[PDB]
């Protein structure tokens, strides 16, 4: 599916994974929350959110801004 | 309900809103696609990633790798 860049751990059981998923001819930057199955294999879910390249900047400011 | 910090313009009908939210005592930083309901009424899908403060660093640091 996508290349991975970024696995950040909430917790054992979770994840939130950043990857590039190129979808129709465009890189989008896919931030989704990963968790373990009953097998043990983490799987994405649903929780998730697919960012198109030019508007990563105002994303990044948006987070910047939510910071304490 | 949460404090919305920053909209970012998708489409038309979407964006993507960054916000603080709260369960009881414990804030987060949330991150969700919201999408029209009823005319220019925007509400929040399940698209969307709930950060702790202490990720939040982690999160900003993949999406800038990811604009590479
Ligand atoms: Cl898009
Ligand atoms: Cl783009
Ligand atoms: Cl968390
Ligand atoms: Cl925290």
């Amino acid at each position: 599916s996508g290349k991975t860049i970024a696995d950040v751990q909430k917790s054992a059981t979770q994840r939130i994974r950043i990857s590039h998923r190129w979808y129709r001819g465009r890189r989008y930057v896919d931030v989704r929350l990963v968790v373990v199955d009953r097998d043990g294999d983490f799987v994405p879910t649903r929780q998730g959110i697919s960012i198109r390249p030019e508007l990563l900047a105002q994303v990044i400011q948006g987070l910047l801004l939510a910071s304490r």
